[PDB]
């Protein structure tokens, strides 16, 4: 896999996100992830953290996996990056998404994810609270 530029358009919620990818304005939809929808509890702060991540972030890329690019909706499928620290990854860690939606073939960050997800587990970290 490589990181290529990622053009933002604006932030949508938790896990995804409006790119102009060759010219079209396009949802994006982050691999292996989960947030809560925005009216769900913690959707307001995974989509704050996504928001900012990638806004303040001076280089903005994405990665496509070796599978599919688009889902059934027509959402772009990658991991994103805010100055080479991926957001994917960094939301598991907070415990602002699970690990999720891992298909074979579209999975290459799976076990960086889980080891993310297991030490947001060990801290009770937001979806993981006792909250
Ligand atoms: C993350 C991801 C979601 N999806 C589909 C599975 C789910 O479809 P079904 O909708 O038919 O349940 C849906 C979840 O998206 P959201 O979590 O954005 O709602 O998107 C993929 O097909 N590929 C993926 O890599
Ligand atoms: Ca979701």
């Amino acid at each position: 896999l490589h990181k290529e530029p990622a053009t933002l358009i604006k932030a949508i919620d938790g896990d995804t996100v409006k790119l102009m990818y060759k010219g079209q304005p396009m949802t994006f939809r982050l691999l292996l992830v989960d947030t809560p929808e925005f009216n769900e509890k913690y959707g307001p702060e995974a989509s704050a953290f996504t928001k900012k991540m990638v806004e303040n972030a001076k280089k903005k890329e994405k990665e496509f996996d070796k599978g599919q690019r688009t889902d059934k909706y027509g959402r772009g499928l990658a991991y994103i990056y805010a100055d080479g620290k991926m957001v994917n990854e960094a939301l598991v860690r907070q415990g602002l998404a699970k690990v999720a939606y891992v298909y074979k073939g579209n999975n290459t960050h799976e076990q960086l994810l889980r080891k993310a997800e297991a030490q947001a587990k060990k801290e009770k970290l937001n979806i993981w609270s006792e909250d």
